[PDB]
């Protein structure tokens, strides 16, 4: 009879839950969640934006077109996040830090006021990919106010550090979940491929779950399906500086990295359903949308998705 551990405890402002079955000649648990949040430690201690004193809060803090050296991790992320940046025509945009922080989600403290014109206009100028090189083992910034989030990718990149080491630790049979983000491989405690729901909005407003089997494989999911006025969510489109405004109502990835699932929810997400499938279609992303339609909702699945319903 197959035992499962299931560790938890706090990272990024969340929690994680990682769940993996005894074998023979492992760890024990206590050494495997030390380790485990030494590592999510780093990856805050490389990539928060909310500790003053993180590798990427140093460089948001760096002000010179001087190149500013980084971690080998912290620049995977930014690579991962510049290349994202071009598959999805410019939404998944990691400079949109000053506008992320302007509308209230960000570690800058902010009224209910709504932004006039001007602050939004002053904190546009400060944001677009193009500011960002990678230079080596370095990122340089050709405007000094520019500030980098990664917050849309360092918790894929998270699940991805503490999979790699299960793995490491001969450990076969796992699910690691940070703040919903996922990597699974092998199989649960009854012998079968590890069990995810997608939440699924009902017009009758009834929670609805479609449970799958994604086998060995990332999961990540933008937005949340949970009166009709201005649109106010984390998720900025690069191209207003505002909340995005289109009819997605959740978008669910997988890929074999979770850094890399991570990236493409949001992207598509701001992409809107039409370009977004074009995108998922054109390079074999499996990717499910719910968007809201006239009077209900719509589910578009790309070509490499169909398999999992
Ligand atoms: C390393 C790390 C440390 C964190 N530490 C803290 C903490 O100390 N305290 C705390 O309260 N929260 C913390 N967070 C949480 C963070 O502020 C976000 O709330 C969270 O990461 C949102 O994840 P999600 O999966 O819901 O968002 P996703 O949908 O995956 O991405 C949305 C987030 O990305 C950013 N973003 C918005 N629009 C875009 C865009 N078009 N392109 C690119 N990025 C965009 C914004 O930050 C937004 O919240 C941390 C996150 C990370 C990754
Ligand atoms: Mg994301
Ligand atoms: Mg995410």
């Amino acid at each position: 009879p197959a035992e499962q551990v299931h560790l938890s405890g706090p990272t990024m402002g969340t929690t994680y839950n990682i769940k993996y079955i005894q074998q023979p000649g492992i760890a024990d648990s206590k050494t495997l969640q030390t380790e485990i949040d030494r590592l999510l430690e780093e990856v805050n201690d490389q990539m928060s934006t909310y500790r003053k004193d993180s590798e990427l809060s140093r460089f948001n803090q760096h002000t010179s077109s001087e190149p500013f050296a980084v971690s080998t991790q912290t620049l995977t992320v930014v690579k991962e996040a510049i290349r994202l940046n071009g598959l999805t025509e410019g939404a998944l945009d990691v400079t949109v830090g000053p506008l992320v922080n302007l509308w209230g989600f960000g570690p800058e403290a902010r009224p209910d006021v709504v932004p006039t014109d001007e602050e939004l206009n002053a904190r546009r100028a400060i944001t677009g990919i193009e500011h960002l090189t990678i230079e080596g083992n370095t990122l340089s910034k050709d405007i000094p106010e520019l500030y980098v989030d990664l917050s849309t990718i360092a918790k894929g990149w998270g699940v991805d550090v503490v999979a790699d080491y299960l793995q490491s630790q001969g450990i076969e049979n796992y699910m690691v979940e940070i703040g919903g983000e996922i990597r699974l491989k092998g199989l649960n405690r009854d012998g079968v491929p590890w069990r995810i729901a997608i939440e699924k909005p009902s017009v009758d407003q009834r929670s609805v779950q479609e449970i799958i089997e994604p086998g060995d494989y990332a999961i990540a999911t933008s937005g949340d399906y949970r009166q009709d006025g201005v649109r106010y969510s984390h998720i900025i489109d690069p191209t207003t500086g505002r909340p995005i405004n289109n009819r997605v109502v959740s978008v669910t990835v997988l890929d074999k990295s979770c850094m890399t699932a991570d990236g493409l929810a949001t992207g598509l997400m701001v992409m809107g359903e039409e370009r977004g499938m074009a995108v998922a279609e054109a390079n074999q992303i499996p990717v499910l949308m719910i968007v809201k339609t006239d009077d209900g909702f719509k589910e578009y699945a790309s070509s490499s998705f169909k398999p999992f319903l």
